């Protein structure tokens, strides 16, 4: 069973789930999302429903669940739930938070979560498919430091050991998949925070840039996105299976901008969907 | 003139706005947007709608410009541009790095950026409107610690002085209306960073979290939001005048929950915007 780490949380009386129009209340939990299983989240909500269409085609049998906010969306065919999360540590934790809750109100279990995702790629082909094992911060550090009132909390990144290597398998049997399981760096800024050259403010040299890119290669950084710490921390101390399973749109050693036919890109786009959607059929086959 | 602070980015050939799904090549930028003087950001793409259609009315005269992505929302009526945001430090970061890009490359001058949203208030009444000088920390510091490769740089948080003395002596003929200047606290997680006893983590006892409220107010924190301190930061840095206006939904050291009837949630709202159409209306006037 999905729990919270949370003493308080089921002496409520209600318990509402501000930004998913959801609610203990006014829902019931249990029979809307008890028979979950998979629970695929991402950045865009045009690729999660169109995830979520894929998936309905891919098991061979859908509306937004959260039609009346506009925070998020959330899409349920059989025991797949997708969900976005928009961009940021802050925004896919407002949203871990409220899916955790609901996972433990409607009674799932035997869960599994995943992350997909695009990220720019560190000394790895445009197009590799990155399974993260471990999630590390801007310093290349494994852990998350959490704010918890005025105090700096640090919390574990290991994603699923078992998990990472069941998908790993899965991917081998893909053709023309490039893919490999290793370390996930996260940022809080898309700019200055991945030694991009093109935003609103740069403060440092070209030199300091790929000096910073080489030193995340050298400590095992394979990829760079910006949900992967607080995802990986959060589904942990929560004790749910997890894993984070990115695309990379460029090389960053030799590439800031996507230099891609878009047809490639589409491809590319797709990538991850395609190894969870093998995933699932294993799993319920 | 709207600047960037990036001496990269005029010596490239083109500048591809990934999230805006708007580029210096693909578009006219300055046919699209030389005339826009006010730019007003929320977290909420309903809410920002709702906003540029509230004004186009205000101002006796719309889709989005941005209809290609997914990321954020973008409305324009007159000199008035209205975008969405997303939630969090992250979120609003990548936006603003596009947006002031944006204004630099269509040649925008005087220019005046406010943020509108809503906010928890500490010590003050539901429904008063927060007009923010200094926007300040989890700790309480009047700083934004900037990430940049692997480096921290702190930077300051004071929004305009000028602007928020207008804006202030703008609310005093409003009915109704309670208004105050002051401190706003800005964290990057909505539950345990803001003392919430009813997320899936809580890591603190309710004696707590009501004693960190409380220091909170004696530090001269009024309200709590997500998005203040990169906005002061990113627009200071890039010598913008820029304002927060956000009203509180509920006093924090009473009540953890809002308590409204519909209609007053509903007028609460969109008191913000009822100040920023009155300080509008008196430029153009
Ligand atoms: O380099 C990246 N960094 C990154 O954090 N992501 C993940 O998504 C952040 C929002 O697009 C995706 C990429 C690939 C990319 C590169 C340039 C433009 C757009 C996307
Ligand atoms: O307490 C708050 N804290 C906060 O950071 N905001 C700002 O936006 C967060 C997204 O809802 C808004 C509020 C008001 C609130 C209170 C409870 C539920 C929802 C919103």
């Amino acid at each position: 069973f999905v729990h919270v780490k949370n003493p308080y949380l089921d002496l409520m009386d209600e318990d509402i789930l501000y930004h998913l129009d959801l609610g203990t209340k006014t829902h019931n939990l249990p029979a809307m999302f008890g028979d979950v299983k998979f629970v695929c989240v991402g950045g865009s909500p045009n690729r999660m429903k169109a995830f979520a269409l894929f998936m309905h085609k891919e098991l061979g049998f859908i509306k937004d669940i959260c039609a009346g906010t506009d925070r998020y969306c959330m899409y349920k065919t059989g025991p797949v739930l997708a969900i976005s999360h928009g961009m940021g540590i802050p925004s896919i934790s407002i949203m871990l938070h409220e899916l955790i809750k609901l996972l433990h109100h409607a009674r799932c279990c035997d869960v599994t979560i995943i992350r997909i995702g695009t990220s720019g790629g560190i000394g790895i082909a445009p197009g590799t498919v990155v399974i993260t094992d471990i999630a590390v911060d801007s310093f290349f550090k494994p852990r998350f430091e959490q704010v918890i009132l005025d105090n700096i909390v640090t919390r574990s990144t290991e994603l699923d050991k078992e998990l990472s290597e069941e998908l790993f398998n899965c991917s081998k049997e893909i053709p023309n998949f490039p893919t490999l399981v290793g370390h996930t760096m996260c940022t809080y800024d898309f700019y200055e925070g991945q030694g991009r050259l093109d935003g609103a403010l740069c403060s440092f040299s070209r030199e300091k840039k790929l000096d910073y890119l080489k030193r995340a290669f050298k400590a095992g950084v394979r990829n760079i996105e910006m949900e992967s710490t607080v995802f990986a921390a959060m589904c942990g101390l929560c004790g749910l299976k997890a894993a984070v399973v990115c695309v990379t749109l460029l090389d960053r050693l030799d590439c800031d901008q996507i230099n891609l036919p878009h047809d490639v890109l589409v491809e590319y786009q797709q990538r991850p969907q395609l190894l969870i959607s093998n995933f699932i059929r294993r799993r319920l086959g």
